[PDB]
C-alpha cells in the first residue's frame, strides 16, 4: 500500500466545469495518495459564484489560495443565532485562511468578491470517521463521484414531509449568483498572514502552523496544516515526520525539493513549482532550497499534533546525541563529528 | 469566600500607581464584590514607546486590549527560541479587540509600538486551583520598579556566580531605579519583527466573528475551550457585545460561572437580580465601569441612546447562560400548563409569555 | 472548613417551609455535622396534584424518590424541544426508588399525578467545585412564592419589553401571591405525557436490579459513574441498602467520600468510629433520620428486628469502600504474621481474624 | 489559607512519638509555612526488625526513604491475593532512595527487614480535593496504639459478630497495649517473600538514572507524572538533586507548585525571593532540615565544601520549574532590546546576561 | 487474515550480520505475524558494539535477554540535560529491562560490556501510529527493508546546510567500538526481577506486567508485556487475551504449550523451547505446563490494558458463574460442578 519506488509532483488529471466555477481533481487513485490516504481537490469560484450546499463522508481541510468571500456551515440542532431571514452564522473567507470541516456537516459558500477565490481541499479518506470507502464522496443538497441526494426521492413520498419541490435541481455544481453578504466552535484560522508566524528567520523565510493547539476541533479532526515561506536562495531543513503524512502544495513560486525513504534511495528530486501537489509519506525525509523567486507552500498533515525531526540544526536529532556516537558512526574525526554537531546555529530555515 | 451580598455597585480603580512611561489602575480586590468573584482586576495603559517589564503572576491572567496596538513576548518553560536574526522566543502582536491568556508563572512582557495609549483591561482569576497562595495578587517582576524586582533580595555574588557574569552588571536588580513597572524605550523593541506553538491571542471584537448577530439589536463574540485551546487549562473565558440604540440583553443568569463585565463604550441601564428575587443593582453603567454579576444571579441591560459595547470575563472554561426570555429559554422548555399554574394565566396568557419573543438573546 | 468532631448525632428537619400543596423540610446546613459533608439536606413532600414552581439553585443536587410518583421536567441550556403535540422539552417519570440527578443552574419542576405523598429526600453538594458562591443552599425560582421568584427584583417596563408582552401579565412577578414554592393545581401538567438526551433518572430500588445480594442479609444498589454518565460531572452519588432482620453491615470506612445516611424504613444499631479509635456515634437509627459518616471514618451497623433500608448520598464521582472484615477486607490482603505481630495472637488465632468470615459486605 | 509570609525559616520535627520498635518525628503542621504549602511533613524511623501496623490517612502521601531497606505492604480495595504460599496481596521491597505514592485512604504496614534503621521521610498533602476532611493530619489504624485503632471505639459483640470470631480474640482492639505505632517482632514478617497492578515504588536516587547531569556540577532525578502514572491522581512530584562542591543550582521559581526541600546531606547556602523582591530566607540549609519554597517564589542553593543532598516533594502532578538564568531561561526566551531597556544597559552587556551561562540548572 | 487452521514455534529465516553483532529477522510475512500484525527481531550486539541511530515507522518494545549497555533516545526539540560534550540522557540497559520506543524517535544503543547484549524486539505494524504499511521499515543515519537515509540526499545540498558530509557511510548497521559511559518521560522498566513481580507463588512461579498503568508512554504505544517464570512441573492456568494478541518469546527452559481457538480445534501443542517465538491470537486460549528445567518466557501484548481470562482457577470465569449453570451445561452432577469450581485455591499460577 505504501511500497513505493518513487514520488511524484501531481497536478490534477480530470475538469469539473460548472457555470460559475470549475472542481479540479487531483487521481486519489494514484498510489502517492493511496499511501497518504487523501483526496486532493481544487475549487475555483468565479465572482459571484456560489458553491451549492455539500457534505462528505470524510474529514477535509481547506485553504484559500486567493479571493475572498462568505461561508455558511451546519451543525446538527443548533438554533441560528443570526437573526434580521434566521440562519447560522456565516463566516467570512480570506486569502490565507484554513477550514476544518468535520466529515457529514453540509457547507456551503458563496463568492461575493471581485477575484477568482481559489481554494485548495485535502479530504482524509483513511480517517477512522470514514466509515465508508477510500474514495471521495459528495452530498449535494442541490445541483449536479459527486451528485445530489435529494434527486433521488420520490416526488410525493417527500411532498408530504412539507408543504412544490423543485429542490431536485444542470448548471453544475457552482452556479451564478444572506443578513450579512459544539455549534460555537472555530473553522476559521489565519495561516498565511506573517505577523502570527510560529517559526521566523528574515532572511530564511517564516513557518505557521495549525493544529490541535491551534483550532480545538481538530482534536476530532486528526488534521493539521503548515504555511511555509522561503525567500529566494534561503533552504528547509532536512526533516522527517514521525507521525503522520505530508500532502504539500505548492502556492508560489519555486524550489528544489529531495525526499528519501528507508532504502536510501532518493524517490523526488526535482523543482516543485506553484500549483503542483507532491506528497511526503510518513518517516520519508525531505529537504527544499528555494529557488531564484522564493517558495511558498503549504502542506497538510494526518494528525493532530505534527511533529518533525531535522536531520540538521539547532533542534536536530544529530545535535542530540554524543560526539562519540557522531564519530564511531562516520568515521571522521573527533571535530568534524563537532563540525556536523554545533555549526549549524539555525532551527530549521537557513540562509 | 461568602457572597451572601446585599448590594452590587458599579466600581471604578480605587488606587493608580504611575510610572515614566504608563499608569496601572488597580480595582479593589479586597472589596467583596470581587472577592465573591475570586479575581483581581487591572487597567495598563501604555503611553507610546511605553514598554511594561517582563513579569509573572501566581494566577491566570485574561487581558483584555480596549485600545492601541503593541508587541508582546511571552515565555514558556523549556522551549527553544523560534525568532532568529537576535535569537529569541515568539512575539506577537496584540491589537484593539484582542483577548490574552497568560497561564500562571510565566513572564511575559508588552511594548506600545503604536502612536495611540496602549489600553489593557485584565482579571486575575485568584480563585483558581492553579493559584496555590493566598487570594491575593502577587507580580514578580524581573526587572527594576511587587516592590522591587526578584533580582533585588538576592544577592549580588551569587547573581554573578549564575549569570555567567562581582560585576557591577549586578545592577539587573532593584532599589536603585524609580522608574517604575511602565518604562520610556531607546529606540524599539521587538527587534525581529515589532506545548510553545499555544495560542494565546483571540481577536474577540471583530464584527465579522461574531456568534450572535441581529443587526438592529447587536452582536455577541466569545472566547471559550472551543475557540481557544488553553482556556481548557485557565478555565477562564471571555465575551464582547455590542447593543445598537435602545437594544437589550435578555434577562440572562450564567449556570457555571462568575461574571466580570467591564463597560467599555456606551451606556445601558442594568438590573441585576438574586435569590431573594430582590434587586441587588439597579443603574445605569458607562464606560470605563466594571460590576460583577455573580454565579446564576439574573442580568438584564437595556442600551441607552448611544448603544452600549461591553466585554464580560466569566471564571469558567465553557461559560454557558440561560435566558428567561427568547427562543432558546426555559419557559420555551416547559408546558404551557406549568405557566398557567405558575403564574395563575390562561392558557393563552402562558403561550403568550412562552411564544411571542421569537429572537434569542440580543433584542430591540 | 473543620471537621475536628467530637459527636455525631441523628437529625431530623429543623425547620419547615408549607405551601398550600406541599411542605419543605430542611435539615440545619449550619449544623458542623453537615458542614464537614459540605451538602445542604432537604426532604420535599408533594401532595397529590401537587406542582413545584420551576426552580434552580447554585449547587448540583441528588433526589432521592422515597415514595410517590411523579413527573420531571429539566430545562437545558439552549436545547430545541422534543415534545410537540404544546412544544416542550422531555418531561421524565419519577417513582419510588428513582435517583435524580439535577446539575447546578438547571431549572426544573415536579408534579405529582399520584394520590399518594410524593416524597423525595435531596442533598445539595455545596462543597463542589461547580458551586462558585458560598457554602449556603441558595435557590433561584422562577414563579411566585428564595423569597419570591427571580422576576420579583426586576422591572414590569422590561421584563414586558423582553417577554413580547406594560403587560398587567407583569403579574409573572413576586410579592403578590402567598401560595408558596408548593402549588395546588387546575387539570394536569406535563400534557404531551403525563447534551440535551442525557439521562437523570436512575432507578436504584429494584430489587432485581442490585449489585451485592444476600437473601438472608440484604442487598445494595449502588449508581455511580459507571452507572449514570452525568455523575462523573456531579462528583456526586449514591447506594440504596436493604439489611433483612438482625443482620448487619460490615464495619466499612469509605476512601473518597463523605456519605449521608437517610434512614428510610425499619430501624439499625449504628457505630461510628473516628481516627482517635473513639466513638463518635452509638445510637439506633430509625427512618426518617439523617446522619453523616464523614471521609475515612468507620461506620458499622446491625439492623433490628424489622431490617433497615438506607440511603446514602455521597460526594464523590466513585464512592468506594474498604470492610474492616469480610472477603475483600484489609486484613485479607495482609499477612498473618502482620495480624500476629499487630494483635499479638497466634497464626491460628490470625487465620480466624482472617478466614471465618466466606461474606462479602452484608453478613447475618 | 493565606500565604503572606515574612520570613521563611529552616524547621526541625517539634514533637516526637515513640515506640517500642521506631520514633515518629512530627514537623509542626500548624506552623503557617507548612499551612501555606497545605502538607504535613512527617519523618519515622524504624529500627531494624520494627513494624508498623497498618494505617491509612484521609490525604495522599509521598514518603522518602532516606535510609534502610524493609518491606511494603499496600491494601488496594477489592483486589483479590497474588501472592500465595498464606495468601495475600503484593508486598514490596523499597529501599534507599525511594519514592513511595500511598492514595488516601489505603491501608498499608511496613517492616524492616534490615540491620540498620529504616528512616522514611514523607509529606501529606491536606490541600488536596481528595483529602475533604480538614487541614489536619489524621491517621487511622487498624492495630493497637490517632489514638488506639479504630477498633478501639467499636463494640466487641458486633466485631465478634463480624469477623466470624464473645471472642476474647476481641482484643484486636485498644487501651491495653502501650507498645506504640511500631512494634517489635517475633521472627519476619512478609512471609511469601521478605488498578491493583499499580506502581507506588520509583527509585529516584539512582545516579545512573538522573534527569539532569553535570559530571562537575550535580544531578537531578525527577519522579512526575509521566514517570509514575498514579501521580497524576496524587497531583503530587518529587525531585532528587546532588549538588558536588561548591556547586549551585540555578535561581529558579516553580511555576504550578509549592515545593517542600528536606535537606538529606551535607550543607548550603539558600536564598529564597519573594513578590516584593525581598528576602524571605537567607541561611545555611543542612541535613535533615526542612524547609518549603511556595509557588512562584524564587530560590536559589549555592552548596558547601561538602556537596549538598536535598529531596523537594512538589505539590502538583507536573511541577515544571523556570529558571531566572541558565540556557532554558527566561532571559534568554527575550529580545536583548527588552534586557537594556529593563536593566539600562548597553546590548553587549545585556547579551552577556543572556548568552554567557551555556548550562542549564546545574552550575559551578 | 487471521483464519488460522495451525500455529508454529519460530525462529528467525534471515540472518543480518555486521561488524559487531547480528540481526536475526522473523519472517513478518508468515501469516502467524500476518495476524498478529507485529515484526519479530533479535539483536545481538557484541562486546564495544555500537548500534548506529535508527528509527521506524512503528512503535517498538525491546527486551534485554542478556548484557548490559547504554542507550540513547532523541525526543524532538528538548534541550540537552547532559552536559560536560552535551546531549541528551543515555540510559542503562541490563537484562530484563523493557524499552518502549515510540514510532519516528531515533534511538542509538553501545555495548559498554563484557558479554553479548541480547535484546529481543517486537515492532507493532498494525498500529495506528504507523501511517504506511504493515511490513518493517528502518531509518538509519548512519551504516549500511532497512538502509541510511542520509545517503539518499545531494552532496551540495546537503553541504550548504551545515558546514565534509561522509555521514554518507559497509561495516554493517552495528559497528565496532559518552559522558557518563514530553521529554523526560521513563522508557526502561524492570520486568525480570523477581522482587517487583505481580502474581508469586514459590511453588509455582511469578508474573511481573508492564503496561499503562506502570509505564505511562504505554497509553500512547498501546503495547505491553509481561514476563512469567515457572517452576519445574508447575502449570499456567488456561487462559484467553480479552483485548489483545500475544507475542510469546521463550527466554529458558522447556514446556509443553497448547493453543486453542473458536472452532475447539488445538492449533498448537507442542514443547516449545528457549529462542523459539510462538504468537497466541486474540481470545485464543494457551495452557503451559512447565517441562523438566523449569520455563522463561516474555509475552508483547497489543493493548496498553492486557486483561486475562483464567478458564480455572481462584480468578475464573468458571468460578464466577452459578453452580446451575456449571450442571445444566456440563451434565454432570451438582457436586463434580461444585469440584470443577472451588478445588483449585490458586489464581493463575499452579503446583
Amino acid at each position: 500500500e505504501c511500497r513505493i519506488q518513487r514520488l511524484t509532483a501531481q497536478e490534477p488529471q480530470y475538469r469539473l466545469e460548472a457555470e460559475a466555477g470549475v472542481s479540479e481533481v487531483w487521481d486519489y487513485t494514484d498510489q502517492q495518495f493511496r499511501c497518504a490516504g487523501v483526496a486532493a481537490l481544487r475549487n475555483t469560484i468565479r465572482p459571484q459564484g456560489l458553491l451549492l450546499p455539500v457534505y462528505t463522508n470524510a474529514p477535509k481541510l481547506y485553504y484559500v489560495t486567493q479571493g475572498r468571500g462568505i461561508l455558511g456551515v451546519l451543525m446538527p440542532g443548533c438554533p441560528e443565532t443570526f437573526q434580521s431571514d434566521q440562519h447560522q452564522k456565516v463566516h467570512h473567507l480570506k486569502k490565507g485562511d484554513i477550514i476544518a470541516i468535520p466529515a457529514g456537516v453540509a457547507l456551503w459558500c458563496y463568492n461575493d468578491g471581485d477575484e477568482d477565490l481559489v481554494t485548495v481541499l485535502v479530504q482524509h479518506t483513511a480517517s477512522d470517521l470514514n466509515q465508508l470507502d477510500q474514495n471521495p464522496r459528495h452530498f449535494f443538497l442541490a445541483g449536479n463521484l459527486a451528485d445530489n441526494v435529494f434527486k433521488g426521492f420520490n416526488m410525493e413520498a417527500l411532498a408530504d414531509v412539507l408543504g412544490a419541490r423543485k429542490v431536485r435541481g444542470q448548471r453544475g455544481h457552482i452556479v451564478r449568483v444572506v443578513i450579512r453578504p459544539i455549534c460555537s466552535a472555530t473553522f476559521i484560522q489565519n495561516i498565511d498572514n506573517p505577523a502570527e508566524a510560529d517559526f521566523y528567520n528574515p532572511r530564511a523565510g517564516r513557518l505557521t502552523t495549525v493544529n490541535s493547539l491551534k483550532v480545538p476541533i481538530l482534536t476530532f479532526l486528526q488534521l493539521s496544516a503548515m504555511k511555509g515561506v522561503l525567500y529566494e536562495n534561503a533552504m528547509m531543513a532536512p526533516l522527517w515526520r514521525l507521525n503522520a503524512n505530508s500532502v504539500v502544495y505548492a502556492v508560489r513560486g519555486e524550489a528544489r525539493v529531495q525526499i528519501v525513504d528507508h532504502r536510501g534511495e532518493t524517490v523526488f528530486d526535482d523543482n516543485l513549482r506553484e500549483g503542483q501537489m507532491v506528497v511526503v509519506p510518513q518517516n520519508f525525509v525531505v529537504v527544499k532550497q528555494a529557488g531564484s523567486r522564493g517558495f511558498e507552500w503549504v502542506v497538510f498533515n494526518t494528525n493532530d499534533n505534527a511533529l518533525f525531526s531535522t536531520a540538521a540544526g539547532r533542534t536536530s536529532p544529530l545535535r542530540g546525541i554524543p560526539v562519540g556516537v557522531l564519530a564511531n558512526a562516520y568515521r571522521l574525526s573527533q571535530e568534524e563529528a563537532r563540525r556536523i554537531k554545533l555549526n549549524r546555529d539555525e532551527a530549521v530555515l537557513f540562509n
